[PDB]
């Protein structure tokens, strides 16, 4: 399958690829953990990335797109299919990216659009940890760990003044975006103000009625 997931910061995009992927097994691909994994190991995209992931702010569309069509172009995803995650996060980028998958002859064939009250995702980010060697998360509220501290962080950029940004930024951002590919007949709105299973069967209907 070839797939884009979609959603507000917080909405539970990685929640629900990470039980995309254990089922259907497409490639996920998330540039927020390209990003990471990039300022973690001190990469020069990484240096440049962190500037603006520490403010809230969108990395520039041109790295963003240079690392993705790097990774949709690999012999892996013609017959593994994947998952976009956290891109396409500009209409440029989406233009970019239908260019670049028309080039590979791939097309898409679904995008799951979460849709979550934006009044719940400042607790939801406020309240994420990570499970370190996995990059799991988790939630002290509404899904916490089974805890011991030296195998979870926080997000530098969950702090709640760096949210309040991220939303601002993403809710102008994503409009163009979802409706772009509506026109196209590809999005799947979903329930995303529910429990994390009763999205996920949300989701699951819609992936096994497409093709
Ligand atoms: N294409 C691009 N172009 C330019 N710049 C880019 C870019 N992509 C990334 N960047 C830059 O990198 C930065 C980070 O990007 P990115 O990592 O992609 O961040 P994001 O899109 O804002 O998404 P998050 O990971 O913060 O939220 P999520 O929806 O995956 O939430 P989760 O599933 O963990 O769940 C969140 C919390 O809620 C909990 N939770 C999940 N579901 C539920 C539920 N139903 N009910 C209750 N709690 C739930 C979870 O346990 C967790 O605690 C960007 O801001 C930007 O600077
Ligand atoms: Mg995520």
């Amino acid at each position: 399958m070839n797939l884009l997931i979609m959603g507000l910061p917080g909405a539970g995009k990685g929640t629900q690829a990470a039980k995309i992927v254990e089922q259907f097994h497409v490639a996920h691909i998330s540039t927020g953990d390209m990003f990471r994994a990039a300022m973690a190991n001190q990469t020069e995209m990484g240096v440049l990335a962190k500037s603006y992931i520490d403010k809230g702010e969108l990395v520039p569309d041109e790295v963003t797109n240079g690392i993705v069509k790097e990774r949709l172009s690999q012999d892996d995803i013609k017959e593994t299919g994947f998952l976009l995650d956290g891109y396409p996060r500009t209409i440029e980028q989406a233009h970019a990216l239908d260019k670049t998958l028309a080039e590979l002859g791939i097309e898409l064939e679904g995008i799951i659009n979460i849709e979550v009250n934006p009044d719940s995702l400042l607790e939801r980010l406020s309240g994420r940890i990570i499970h370190r060697v996995t990059g799991e998360t988790f939630h002290k509220v509404f899904n916490p760990p089974v805890y011991k501290e030296e195998d979870y962080y926080q997000r530098e950029d969950d702090k709640p003044e760096t949210v309040k940004r991220r939303l601002d930024v993403n809710i102008a951002q994503g409009e163009p975006i979802i409706a772009h590919y509506r026109a196209k007949g590809l999005v799947h709105d979903i329930e995303g103000n529910q429990d994390i299973n009763d999205v996920f069967s949300d989701i699951e209907k819609v992936l096994t009625n497409l093709k």
